[PDB]
């Protein structure tokens, strides 16, 4: 019962660009009293360098089912990247103080996506 996550995958191989359209989720669990209902995706390319193996959606405001409606885009993505990387999208609240709380995550052997052909998804949250 974390939470349903949804969101669309699309190498466009001829422009080593891997297209993240991070949608929408739905029920997100309730979880710290103090913190706020404040979601936002976060990606992150493992084995990857830090920092600009991450991107990140908007943080929306006042909401446990979160449309974000965005594409977040990892240019310069080759075949040995395809090959070797995992995308982990992981879904947390901001807090008061700009923190936040994990609430859920997935994860995409990008060895499955084949170039050129979108893959739509529709998951619910784990966490490991």
């Amino acid at each position: 019962t974390l939470g349903a996550l949804e969101f669309s995958l699309l190498y466009d191989q001829d422009n080593s660009n891997l297209q993240c359209t991070i949608i929408r989720a739905k029920g997100l669990k309730p979880m710290d009293s103090n913190g706020l209902a404040d979601p936002y995706v976060k990606l992150h390319l493992l084995p990857g360098a830090s920092k600009s193996n991450k991107l990140r959606t908007k943080t929306l405001r006042n909401t446990r089912n979160p449309v974000w409606n965005e594409t977040l885009q990892y240019h310069g993505i080759t075949e040995e990247d395809m090959q070797r990387k995992t995308l982990r999208i992981s879904v947390c609240d901001e807090d008061k103080f700009g923190h936040n709380e994990f609430i859920g995550e997935t994860r995409f052997s990008l060895k499955k996506l084949k170039a050129n052909q979108r893959k739509n998804f529709n998951i619910c949250l784990e966490r490991v």
